[PDB]
């Protein structure tokens, strides 16, 4: 009754293999080859062409964020969202505030050296607003167990750490975002998040990759 | 009880304005010049500085589209999204794609000859998808009234006629994009729209300000 056009190492993916599996939804994971991409895929998401793409009863929704939204409002138990609207706006805003800014962090796959640097300070400032306006001194976005904030910005842990790895340099260290690094340990030690995570290996052989074509 | 810092030309601020007008809201409309930022202003919005900014219950909410879902939830009635969570995600999905989109408009105010030319197709590309895709046959992105969606999209009606003129170049007309024109004028003579928008010739005044210092 559900399906996920997914993949095994996109972030955007993953953000609704958790939502799916925080509902207790059952669905068929197909996972797309983006140089091949199926009949099925190209149909549900003609803007676009990307995935995720979930398909409940038939009907298509794409882009992961749009998805998130659609399983809160669809499985309602459990909330992924506060009730209070001014809270919601909160979260919401954060959310929006990520995938803005998601885009500077495109830099540590291009720049090199003294280029490279200031690339990796203006993330470390991004992820400063996020800790010390947005994550406060909360376990998690969430509060005391992870939301759709903590979700949207799970991409800044094993991702963010395999991109550290292959452009070598660093970025969320405990020194500089103490709480911000703190939370992306306890995100990752969540155990619906540490059974549905891509292996370390796998996703530094393909950020090293990325790297390496987008010079 | 609810503020807006806006201005009288910004098409994010007038987002604000409908929904609260739709609403039957009382409000007080601050005017900022953001040549000289107030002071309530920097401290309600420290992270992008920008109008709008609804301030409620001395509570600020920035962004117009986090604005936007924020009033359609804190006043329910005379509802501007569907109650189907497929049909909510679709209007999600179609407000999302214009804000992603909207930077395209952007090149209008720099090119010149042969490349405004490429950008005015470029932009008559991403207004036929949304006519096809999400506008359809309905008279309103809402159906047979206005919704945040029609809303969004507002900024595409008086604003890009303005940067049209200011431009030289032609982007929205009733030969190529013939549902999405009829929709703009039935979109302005809606009353709440047609007693709620910029002067005209302020407006394209405005624009041409703008392309004389963005080149
Ligand atoms: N804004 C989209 C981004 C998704 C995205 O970028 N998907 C990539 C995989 S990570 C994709 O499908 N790329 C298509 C390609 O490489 O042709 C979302 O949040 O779902
Ligand atoms: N994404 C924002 C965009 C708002 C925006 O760009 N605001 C402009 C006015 S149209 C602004 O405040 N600019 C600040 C400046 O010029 O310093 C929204 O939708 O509210």
């Amino acid at each position: 009754d559900v399906k996920l056009h997914g993949s095994w190492v996109s972030p955007f993916n993953y953000r609704v293999i958790w939502a799916l599996k925080l509902k207790g939804v059952e669905f068929e994971h197909i996972v797309e080859d983006l140089t091949n991409k199926s009949e099925l895929l190209l149909k549900y998401n003609p803007v676009y062409k990307k995935i995720p793409v979930l398909v409940h009863g038939g009907k298509p929704i794409a882009e992961s964020l749009v998805i998130l939204e659609y399983i809160e409002e669809t499985w309602p138990e459990n909330p992924l969202l506060p009730t209070d609207p001014y809270e919601r706006a909160m979260a919401r805003f954060w959310i929006q505030y990520g995938a803005t800014k998601t885009a500077a962090f495109g830099a540590l796959f291009r720049a090199s050296g003294e280029e490279l640097e200031k690339a990796a300070k203006e993330v470390v400032e991004v992820l400063r607003v996020l800790e010390e306006q947005g994550l406060g001194d909360k376990k998690f976005f969430g509060g005391d167990s992870i939301n759709l904030v903590d979700i949207s910005f799970g991409l800044f842990t094993c991702w963010l750490e395999a991109i550290e790895e292959a452009a070598g340099v660093k970025v969320l260290e405990p020194s500089t975002l103490p709480r911000l690094h703190a939370w992306a340990q306890n995100f990752i030690e969540v155990p619906l998040i540490k059974e549905n995570i891509p292996d370390y290996d796998k996703l530094l052989l393909h950020m090293k990759g990325v790297r390496e074509k987008m010079m």
